[PDB]
């Protein structure tokens, strides 16, 4: 069965066969679409088919399908599962899996860069302190003095689900949020709950508006431990506007390395519950979501006041106006400091090319339109008018419950 | 089976049951989501009629009454006899209001119960259709104080006697492919501005030329009619800041009147059913003015603003796009022509959404279409999970007549 998507701006039609190789479920049925829902201990019984499916893909990509190396590997993995109820990936397999998980991320606009992922293998790690050391080396390598490089560090896989490695932070670098007695929040509102835990775990909070959160790391199912990232390793960027001089006086800065640390890497049925990865920012991630979301720093108001906007009627589009200037500042500041960043026009443009190429060479590209389209200026980027098919391929990145909800405290 | 949706900006959770009454299909499967795709007999007819009549009579607190059971019987007979059937006026009004209420892609549904329905089922000719359409346009416009309306022409019979309005909206601007190879006027309507000539329109080959109506009645060849200009209310577009804005020579019409959809009620098919409301500002300013495949005036507007159009990262398209939209809203409001901004509309939609969850058990909604084409995440709908499903009565797409019409 074939499927076609159409770009309504350019009339380009593409044909999808890759969706046939789709395993997981979307959430949708013939009767209902869950396309806008944010979120839609494994037995040997169900592990070997997963392992085979992965190994077959892998040996196909290297053009050794049905070879002796391929067959011997199947058998080696077979014997290891029935003997140990799990298996270990070669370095070759691990790198491949990590890159492909990224490649299969239907919600990712940055996938053009997927082949260039730096993979650090942290599967020999046994402690939190070890975890800290690995993460530090990730942060330094990825940051590269502002010249950002995509990387992922991969800690040991889940075994019986009772010995999990987890990074408790949602991103390796993020600012504290503190709820005040009056109800106002100091810092980043998204991180209030997490900041509380850290403080309770013994963090001494500087209690400013831009405090870098400490790392909270869990090894082999043990209680998590606090570590402070060396500040010389945390690249931060002061935010100024190229025309508005009072902008600097807003006192804003952001960090340069976006590094998501709370997802789950599934490769060949194996589960990697700590797999922090990093790229670089699309400007609107900071400029629209981080600053101007109502449930974040929410500086639309103050930026608007200082612009002397008519904030009386909403039909004056004072929010829209201010939002654009803030995004202008973000790109400006980052580029001035020679810290890698991409604008949403450039990023979405690059994605359409990636997507077309993926259709030609791979037979499809799963994409989630709800997430690919940027959170401002939607229709003036080319992804808006691009039809997309969504489906799930493995290897993949998955969500997981927050660790403070599932963890069994030792003491 | 009892689904929940969360708003991630407000933590509010609504539960959906209404989806369980869904009849049609989505395009999607358990293996693949098509959410972003634009377009996904006697024994057929009675169950359809019954389903409608059941929900109709339930809505007036007379489910299983004499009237209800009598009516089911009555319609059963007419179907068995005539192979089709006719709606009572009450049912027709209820059906139209509900086709709108069920339009999952429509952000403006808070107004759904206040629809004026004009029954034009007694119409026989293109000249007839023209008269009814002029009356619709005058009523709806209401000297700028816009009122929602729909005009309903006779239902399909055997697909050979179809009434169709060939225009995609009752009011739209002409577009002509030039020897220069570019495009004057509105590029969306180049093919249609052509067909108007193939049937003999005398195009004043200009820019904002109001297209003539091309009406087909009872399956006959369509005929051209020119809407009286005094019935077409227009708004000159000026910026409340940039005096040079007026120089761009821009205007738009106030009445958005969609005329190419198919209204389905209780199994019956109304292929000519032009309906109208009022614009959300971004429909004109973001899409009509700035789409690459439309008036595409971004380049020009940014130039008069003297923005650095050298690098995409200056966000000059963004800055200009906003100004353009400010003007549109400003012009309409200053001319006392009804319009709504995307902030207000989306806010009203969350309210409507909450009402529908409360008094109906839900609200089918297509996020890809509800979220405005600019400033997405600064409107409340961006953070609103929605469920999409197909309820009936409904408005459906239908092929362009020229691709179909037996000539
Ligand atoms: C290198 C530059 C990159 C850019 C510019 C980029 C951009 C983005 C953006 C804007 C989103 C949407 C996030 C949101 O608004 O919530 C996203 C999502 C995502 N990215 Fe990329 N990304 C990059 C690299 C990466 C890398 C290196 C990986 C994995 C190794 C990755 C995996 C993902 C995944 C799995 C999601 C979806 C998150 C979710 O499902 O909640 N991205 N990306
Ligand atoms: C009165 C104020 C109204 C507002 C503000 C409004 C707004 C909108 C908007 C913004 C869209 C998105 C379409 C696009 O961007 O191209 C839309 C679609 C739609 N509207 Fe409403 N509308 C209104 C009245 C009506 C009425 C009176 C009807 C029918 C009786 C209606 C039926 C529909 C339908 C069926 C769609 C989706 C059509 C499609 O699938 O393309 N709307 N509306
Ligand atoms: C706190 N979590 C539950 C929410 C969450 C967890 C993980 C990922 C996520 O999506 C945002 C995201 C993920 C990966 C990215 C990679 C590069 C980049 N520039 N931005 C990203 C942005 C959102
Ligand atoms: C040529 N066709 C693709 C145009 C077309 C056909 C069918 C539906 C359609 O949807 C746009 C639409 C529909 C109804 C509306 C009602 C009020 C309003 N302000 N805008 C609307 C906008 C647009
Ligand atoms: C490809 C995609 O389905 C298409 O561009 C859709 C996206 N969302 C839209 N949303 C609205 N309101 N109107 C549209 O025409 C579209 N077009
Ligand atoms: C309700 C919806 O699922 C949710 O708000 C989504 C919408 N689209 C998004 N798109 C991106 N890139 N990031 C997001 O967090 C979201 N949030
Ligand atoms: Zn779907």
């Amino acid at each position: 069965r074939f499927l076609k998507v159409k770009n309504w701006e350019t009339d380009v039609v593409l044909t999808d066969t890759l969706h046939l190789k789709s395993t997981l479920e979307t959430g949708c049925t013939e009767h209902i679409c869950m396309g806008s829902i944010m979120l839609p201990v494994r037995t040997k019984d169900q592990l070997f088919p997963l392992a085979k499916e992965f190994l077959d893909q892998y040996y196909s990509s290297i053009k050794r399908f049905g070879s002796k190396a391929h067959m011997d590997r199947l058998e080696e993995v077979n014997k290891e599962i029935e003997s140990t109820s799990t298996y270990q990936l070669k370095d070759t397999e691990l790198i491949y899996g990590a890159k492909h998980a990224w490649r299969n991320a239907s919600r990712c606009v940055g996938r053009i860069q997927w082949s260039k992922l730096q993979v650090f293998d942290a599967r020999d790690c046994t402690t939190a302190h070890g975890m800290f050391n690995y993460i530090c080396n990730h942060v330094k390598y990825a940051t590269n003095k502002g010249n950002l490089r995509s990387a992922i560090t991969i800690f040991p896989q889940r075994t019986d689900g009772k010995h999990d490695f987890r990074v408790w932070n949602s991103q390796l670098i993020r600012y504290a949020g503190y709820k005040q007695p009056d109800g106002s929040t100091l810092g980043d509102p998204a991180n209030v709950q997490f900041t509380e835990i850290c403080i309770q775990q013994g963090w001494k909070a500087p209690r400013g508006r831009f405090d870098v959160l400490p790392l909270l790391l869990q090894a082999n199912g043990n209680d998590p431990e606090l570590f402070q990232i060396p500040p010389e390793l945390v690249l931060e960027v002061p935010i100024r506007h190229p025309k508005f001089d009072w902008f600097k006086d807003l006192g804003l800065k952001w960090y340069g390395l976006p590094a998501v640390s709370n997802m789950l890497l599934e490769i060949g049925g194996l589960e990697f519950s700590a797999c922090p990865f990093s790229g670089w920012y699309m400007g609107t991630e900071i400029g629209v979501r981080d600053y101007c979301d109502n449930s974040r720093y929410n500086i639309l108001e103050e930026v608007a006041k200082k612009m002397d906007l008519d904030m009386r009627k909403t039909s004056s589009l004072w929010k829209d106006q201010a939002l654009v200037e803030i995004n202008i500042a973000v790109l400006y500041s980052f580029q001035s400091d020679k810290v890698t960043i991409v604008d949403h026009h450039s990023a979405t443009e690059s994605f359409i090319k990636h997507m077309e190429n993926e259709y030609r060479c791979r037979g499809g590209c799963p994409a989630d339109w709800v997430w690919i389209v940027p959170p401002m200026s939607g229709s003036i980027t080319p992804v808006f008018h691009q039809e997309m098919l969504n489906y799930r391929l493995t290897p993949s990145f998955e969500y997981q419950p927050d660790p403070w909800n599932t963890h069994v405290w030792k003491g």
